[PDB]
């Protein structure tokens, strides 16, 4: 059914067509879904302008946020702020936290709620996800991590329990249960998209 | 436009209106998939095979399944075997990891291009069989992943905690384990075998 | 210097000459600690009370606990707690707690304090170690974990930055740093008697 | 009776009487070790070779060592190794994480038959190379192992919240530091690489 189109994202991620990020965008794109991107360098807009028809439509709303600036993500996001809406979720891609601050900064547009899912692909750990599920929680806001596997090695192949590794669009696919409603209940939690290999 | 409705799938152990299971069918009957059950006790059917108001028409295919032993476990998936005939997963709700790992290799048989199987529990190890079945069918391609439901009304201090230290401030109901199931069975749960999801408000990550 | 004899430890969980459990015992004897005992089986005292000169010199205090059974491990202590006196400290061995009723059990020797270490040796944590950390914190009581590598493997052997693995007896140290006072700072902590290899 | 006594150790950022790792070379001097400093700017000169009141009588052997650049950690270790010439392991204390690695490669030389190497904080992932040196060393068989000192005087709320919340009520110290690091390069720490030992109360398991 459920849980998908209007609704605004943020692929804060993308650096070319086989970013992760774009599996998350494309699947994104599918149901729906108003989208919103940012960028670290000048000219992977020069990629994304590109990156499209597919479907969301202007312009789209690339801002370039390089994401250890607290003054860049917050007209980063004020940028946005006021050119959008507020917005649905985010998506986020030594050691990191961007994540906590993207996401305090994230945490003023979505007032009625939403999501926010930040992708680890030793020895992150998954854990300001955690704390930072606690805060923006009573602000109806879920805070999870999706943690991939390899895409693209061959001992995974061989010893993950799938017998093969994942990609971007299936990668994309748990990004979009987890920005989608079908997760309502969920927070503070981390999926691994990894094969199985996480078991063993 | 998505993901894979029409499929078929067993739902094991739905006691009345609001067993957790219930919401497992209901989203499940609810996104088109084609339905299976069982019920221990079958004054479980005497509310199952009511209404059903569902979109199952047939039939249901209740099956009666004493979920420890063996043979009648042996016997369910085989009546199932010959009846609707062949599957897509399992949600397995209701130690008794034994119904488990014993469903789980039957359910084994149904299964020729692989799948999905879920299990739910309201400690963990469960997780630990969710992931060593999941390396023993993960060459047959059959996920396997626990979900754990935090409490509904089914306690009353540990009712209200909850209410105020989840993150989110309260709590799940059924139709919330229902609507994650629903991305167990699922392929947008495509890359995903023994793993554990909370549907817990947020109550995991703390204290 | 410091932190060793006189002072009371129940190694609960000798099964035999091979048990971790006699490495802590015999370092311990060394130490000049006063030891007590338990037991699973009629009979492993049968072989316990070969189990000695070493040192410790009676009875020794064995008692006989089964663990799980409530019932048994408080007259366990019950029976040890009018025998010895209240104790230093714990040693203790699906998938378990009994550490937390062990454990709850032995606060009430430990008035002015102690120390419990539990060892495990996928898919064990870890973790009322923690809980229970919290618990008697206040009560000035430390709750921590060793988790050991295996014993006498052979891919240990080669990615085991040792480049070997452990054993009872370094296990046995690792133990009464724990037991010790040098760790007086420390608690719902656990440390890999491991090689290494809990890195990698 | 016991352990390693004997042994010669490079202690390294003792800025006063309180700087933690002063209490490391304290405890340290305490168990008959011998010991060597090192001190960045040299008013902590101006204290060190005050007194030392240790028991450690040469020298002390300080040494200057300015913990960013790479020639004078490779000069440091190498005058060391002319000096006393050679060595037990090194507590490293006081991004930076270069002087671990650079010193921890150096350290190497002074070392033939292995050791241990102990570096403290005070953001994990110190825990992160505490790890992939650990690795890297382990076959020559010196072991890797971080340690984290929760606060002490050197935050005033944040000084207060420990007391009400670490399990163990209050904080640690300099010399409750000293007395662990003495465990690590230690042999009773022998089977041990690459971990983190919180010195912290019991504040590492919360909230």
């Amino acid at each position: 059914m459920l849980n998908l189109e209007n609704k605004t994202y943020v692929i804060m991620g993308i650096a070319n067509k086989r970013s992760i990020a774009f599996g998350v965008a494309k699947v994104l794109d599918q149901l729906g879904a108003k989208l919103v991107f940012t960028y670290r360098k000048e000219r992977s807009r020069k990629e994304l302008e590109k990156l499209l028809e597919q479907l969301n439509q202007p312009e789209a709303h690339l801002y370039q946020i390089d994401v250890q600036s607290d003054e860049e993500v917050i007209n980063g996001f004020e940028q946005i702020g006021k050119d959008v809406g507020n917005i649905d979720g985010v998506y986020h891609s030594i050691s990191s936290y961007s994540l906590t601050i993207v996401a305090h900064e994230a945490k003023k547009l979505m007032p009625e709620g939403g999501s926010i899912v930040a992708t680890t692909y030793k020895a992150s750990l998954e854990a300001n996800v955690k704390y930072l599920a606690l805060d923006l929680g009573p602000d109806n806001i879920r805070v999870n991590a999706i943690s991939a596997g390899p895409i693209r090695l061959k001992e995974i192949e061989e010893r993950a329990p799938l017998k093969r590794n994942v990609d971007q669009v299936e990668v994309g696919k748990t990004a979009a249960y987890l920005l989608s409603d079908l997760s309502s209940g969920v927070t503070g939690e981390n999926i691994h998209v990894d094969s199985g290999f996480h078991a063993i």
